[PDB]
């Protein structure tokens, strides 16, 4: 057997039956002879591949994996891996390398030192010292994506390795099984639970890691018994919770003071799958206010070690959710008063407010669309106005890198084709990986696209305002035909002006057999 034959049966038995990619000469030998039972998807641009890639592995909850060329491919998805790196999506990232015998020289798409290229966004970056090595550096490849914390791992083959006979002894990688699903011993759980029992005010704040786990639903019953409010911590990439739950209090503000302040009054809060805290803006004060101690699970040692205060818990996600639900309490406290019922804001007959746009979203899509966001003024509204009652139903950068919701849109629609999938993407954002759009058409991916056209990068505008940064250039994106890009690719472009064209719009696009555009003239 080869290294190609083995390489492939390890993948096979791995569970992996597709790659993304976009081919270049190092990487012939790898995806020649390619086996029935794989698929190849091919984007135009290596941001684009590990998008959809990225997409694909956060909705299946299973590793996706990537094929790309040398350095200069490598390079090119360098901005998608630093939101894979955030968000923990297990991502095998394969780079073609140069002939080992034209390394010294530095033959054209030689990937000099190409293990420190990745460094630092990927969890493991290498390359085989040897052709009969590449079946083990791709089982290392896969174990380390796989193992939590998940992440991107990096491994560079010379391309004359495919070819050459693979050591019979690599078939003990083939079924190859790692957990990593563990939670804290039963004395310390004990411990936690009877300090989860006992707290007067108790909060609970969810990040990502619990939608990575599917922790969704045990998160719901650990707060209904312990009858506590649910934030979700802020920058959130994912969304852990029903949002139109009695308990869910919204998305957190990204400051120090402010997450001080919500938490005020509260004498235990959980926090589980979200780093402590991903803070954005400088917001100077207290971490927590007396009275309140903080206790962290996390599948992240880096988290752990990061937060500047409370207690921590290194364990699975779902382990530790699934545990606590099913030992705490029911609180005889009272649950939670829901949420207000947004408030519809003033729409005339023209140019849309992002209000009018995510009201209109939420009562037309399935009950069980997935959304992804990538119109950074209107996060906040967002969160507010669409009711996501399932897992998996929100994706946004996880990195804060733009050019990820337009590609991770497609990935999601692939590994979700029963769920009608909604990228909500500003005119700014849709132009980092706009060349994803080919990708849905050719491979006929339902993705609806809805471009919050607004002329300008609005977040920077308001963000320029609390920084008092006056007299900055390039805020400002005039002149994109989002419709014409569209059809540059192959997809079907749908304007919507007004209310009435939105409605419109939409109930086509839900009903398109195929990926539509919906170019959206939005306030400012
Ligand atoms: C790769 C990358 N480049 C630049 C930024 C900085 N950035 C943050 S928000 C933003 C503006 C996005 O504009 P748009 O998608 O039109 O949304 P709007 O702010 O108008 O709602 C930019 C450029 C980034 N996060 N990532
Ligand atoms: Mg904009």
């Amino acid at each position: 057997a080869s290294v190609h034959g083995t390489t492939y049966e390890l993948l096979r038995r791995q569970g992996i039956d597709t790659v993304f990619g976009n081919p270049g000469f190092n990487e012939l030998p790898f995806l020649k002879d390619f086996p029935e039972d794989f698929r190849y998807i091919l984007a135009l641009q290596e941001a684009c591949v590990v998008g959809i890639a990225d997409g694909y592995a956060q909705a299946s909850r299973k590793p996706a994996f990537i094929n790309l060329h040398s350095a200069a491919g490598t390079g090119n998805a360098m901005g998608a891996l630093s939101n894979a790196r955030t968000s923990h999506s297990p991502l095998i990232v394969t780079a073609g390398q140069q002939t080992r015998a034209m390394i010294g020289v530095e033959a054209g798409e030689t990937n000099v030192d190409a293990a420190n290229l990745p460094r630092p966004l990927v969890k493991w970056s290498y390359e085989p010292a040897s052709a009969a090595e590449v079946p083990h550096a791709m089982s290392r490849a896969i174990h380390m994506a796989s193992m939590a914390p998940q992440g991107p791992v990096y491994l560079s083959v010379p391309y004359d390795d495919w070819d050459k006979d693979a050591d019979p002894q690599s078939h003990h990688l083939f079924d190859r099984h790692v957990s990593s699903s563990v939670r804290l011993n039963d004395q310390d759980l004990d411990i936690l639970v009877k300090a989860l029992n006992s707290a007067s005010n108790p909060a609970i704040v969810l990040g990502p890691d619990v939608d990575a786990a599917n922790a969704n639903a045990d998160c719901v019953m650990l707060a209904e018994r312990l009858k506590a409010p649910v934030w979700v911590a802020p920058s959130a990439p994912r969304c852990p919770f029903p949002t139109r739950h009695p308990c869910f209090r919204g998305l957190m503000p990204a400051g120090i003071a402010a997450i001080s302040q919500l938490l005020e009054g509260h004498d235990v809060v959980l926090v589980i799958g979200a780093p402590v805290f991903r803070y954005y803006q400088y917001d100077p004060g207290q971490y927590l206010k007396p009275g309140t101690r903080l206790i962290s699970v996390t599948c992240d040692p880096l988290e752990a070690a990061r937060a500047p205060m409370g207690d921590a818990i290194v364990a699975d996600i779902g382990a530790m959710a699934s545990a606590l639900a099913n030992l705490v309490e029911e609180s005889s406290r009272q649950l939670p008063t829901a949420a207000p019922e947004p408030a519809k804001v003033d729409q005339d007959a023209g140019r849309l407010h992002p209000e009018t746009v995510f009201d209109t979203l939420n009562d037309m899509a399935p009950e069980n669309a997935i959304y992804l966001n990538e119109s950074t003024s209107t996060t906040a509204q967002m969160w507010q106005r669409l009711n996501m009652r399932n897992p998996g139903s929100y994706y946004f950068c996880a990195a804060g890198g733009l050019g990820f919701a337009l590609p991770a849109a497609i990935g999601v629609q692939l590994a979700e084709p029963e769920r009608q999938v909604i990228a909500v993407i500003g005119d700014g954002s849709a132009n980092y990986s706009i060349s994803a759009l080919w990708t849905a058409a050719q491979y006929n991916i339902p993705t609806i696209f809805v471009i919050m056209n607004n002329g300008t990068y609005g977040m920077l505008r308001r963000f320029a305002g609390v920084l008092e940064a006056e007299n900055v250039p390039g805020l400002d994106v005039p002149g994109i035909d989002f419709r014409a890009l569209a059809k540059g690719y192959g997809v079907q472009a749908l304007k919507a002006d007004n209310l009435e064209q939105l409605k419109g719009s939409l109930q086509e696009a839900l009903s398109a057999k195929g990926p539509v555009l919906i170019e959206v003239s939005t306030v400012s």
